[PDB]
């Protein structure tokens, strides 16, 4: 088989990192820390995207050069990275001059192939966005001073005209093939209804895209196009570019770059498994990438999955990722982050709902339960113990134990995280339904036999829940599987997924004084 290869998209560096960049690579974090539980090679990537108009107009307009203000920026979001405990593997810069390469060696792939031809384009394109974008995609709106200009529908960013002698990538030729991709590979675009988008939009017609851009336009600040010192590489094919660079890239351990492979097949990562971006950026991954790709006879990514925020801009609810996972905890904020957001955005940000799912979810559901399949009180002598004969009531808790980890999978694969947190959880409802109806504390005195049973389930479904959630809740997880005293060995792979890989007669880890797993904030705000 492969590396599984997941990305996040790379980050424009005209500003501080905020929540919305952390979000989009918590989710490439995710997808890579689940494969890695099934015991499969990962590669996750990120990083950000610094050349362009857009980055050298926020480094003029702070009074700095470009290089000084991109290392900068880009030494905020490996900061913030590193502080939000990712496990990715590679942090990748436009700048980088093994990044550089690659993009000149597609580039003249692209030519060679008779892809690239010199034009003209003349229309509207936004800056912030980077992006071309026809009539019927702007509108009227205000300038920042107040005055009246056009706006694009998309995004909101002022508009501008633009008259000038490109290179044109001929994305108009690769419809037909584009389209044979879409319906080919039902699964290749996620969500649903972002994939129709895709379709219809590509039906409509496609148009050629202007792969370069004049020298001066773009204050010297980006990739020269082969053979041609007049112009640059489009912004967004040198960030596309990131992907490959990054499947070639040979890394050490302290996750710097040591050497760039000629070619995509010896480290076995390429083509991305998962391209984790936002819904603002789909057409460059879901039409313009593809297209590249099919141009340069390189193979096409597996799935795209487009998220429901934007992964630019500032809208709505003032986030520090770092300032509210210090406030709420870590895990607690990527697992409230993970859980709320669905693929649209109708989510509830605010302290009060953070607060009733910390509470709720974290605290009573799965912190509970932790609690009490290893109290003193109920597991008297702190060790799993030897079940008797199961009940209807204990076979059909079982079941749901046995059959959460296909489930789980698959939600993951889709993917869809949401759908995984519920899955898992629905599973812990029931496990605490079952000892509320047991009563195991009672049992204790009564019917010891019956409580070897009621203990066993109970510990055996705390342990599957929390390894299926332990990409989540990657911290916690080890402070639980310490708890139940689960050995390394148990807390990976899919062997580990079914019912019963950790002995009876295994012993709990050391009950800690004054230990809470999940702390209860105040409900009562005023
Ligand atoms: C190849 S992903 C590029 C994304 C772009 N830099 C952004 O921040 O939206």
């Amino acid at each position: 088989e492969k590396v599984f290869f997941v990305t996040s998209p790379i980050y424009y560096v005209n500003a501080a990192p905020h929540i919305g960049h952390v979000y989009s690579t918590l989710i490439t974090d995710v997808i890579g820390r689940y494969h890695r539980v099934k015991g499969e090679r990962v590669f996750a990537l990120t990083g950000t995207d610094e050349h362009g108009q857009k980055v050298a107009e926020a480094a003029k307009q702070k009074q700095v050069s470009p290089y000084d203000f991109t290392t900068a920026v880009a030494g905020e979001f490996k900061k913030c990275f590193e502080q939000m405990d990712y496990s990715i593997d590679y942090f990748i810069r436009t700048t980088n001059e093994q990044h550089k390469a690659v993009v000149k060696e597609l580039w003249t792939k692209l030519e060679q192939k008779g892809d690239i031809y010199l034009g003209r384009y003349e229309g509207w394109y936004s800056i912030s966005d980077e992006s071309f974008l026809t009539p019927q995609n702007i509108t009227d709106g205000v300038d920042k001073d107040g005055n009246p200009c056009k706006v694009s529908l998309e995004s909101g960013h002022v508009v501008t005209w633009v008259s000038e002698e490109n290179y044109m990538f001929r994305l108009s030729a690769f419809r037909e093939r584009l389209l044979e991709w879409y319906h080919a590979n039902p699964g290749c675009i996620v969500p649903e209804f972002r994939r129709r988008e895709v379709i219809r939009a590509v039906e409509k017609g496609l148009p050629d895209l202007s792969v370069s851009r004049a020298r001066a336009t773009l204050h010297n600040w980006a990739i020269p196009v082969p053979g041609n010192p007049d112009h640059c590489v489009y912004v967004w094919l040198d960030a596309l570019t990131n992907y490959l660079t990054g499947s070639r890239l040979r890394v050490d351990e302290s996750g710097k770059e040591v050497s760039l492979v000629d070619d995509f097949n010896e480290l076995e990562r390429f083509p991305a498994d998962v391209h984790v971006i936002g819904k603002d950026i789909l057409k460059f991954h879901a039409i313009y990438w593809p297209a590249f790709l099919l141009s340069a006879g390189l193979p096409l990514p597996k799935k795209i999955v487009a998220h429901g925020w934007w992964t630019k801009d500032r809208k709505k609810n003032v986030f520090d990722p770092v300032e509210k996972a210090e406030e709420f905890g870590y895990d607690a904020l990527k697992y409230f982050l993970l859980r709320e957001s669905g693929f649209s955005d109708d989510g509830d940000y605010s302290d009060k709902n953070m607060i009733a799912r910390l509470n709720g979810e974290l605290a009573d559901t799965l912190g509970n339960l932790v609690m009490r399949c290893t109290s003193a009180k109920i597991n008297v002598n702190g060790e799993w113990p030897s079940p008797a004969a199961y009940t209807e009531e204990d076979e059909s808790l079982i079941q749901l134990i046995k059959d959460l980890p296909g489930t789980a999978d698959h939600y993951y694969l889709i993917p869809d995280i949401q759908k995984a947190i519920i899955a898992v959880f629905d599973v812990l409802r029931a496990i605490n339904a079952y000892v509320t109806d047991m009563a195991p504390w009672k049992l204790v005195k009564t019917d010891p036999e019956r409580l070897r049973t009621v203990l066993y389930i109970t510990l055996e479904g705390v342990r599957v829940t929390t390894l299926l959630l332990s990409p989540i809740l990657p911290r916690k997880s080890v402070v639980i599987f310490d708890m139940l005293g689960v050995p390394e060995v148990h807390r990976k792979g899919i062997e580990n997924f079914e019912f019963g890989a950790v002995p009876p007669g295994t012993r709990l880890g050391p009950a800690v004084e004054g230990e809470v797993l999940f702390s209860k904030r105040s409900t009562e705000n005023t």
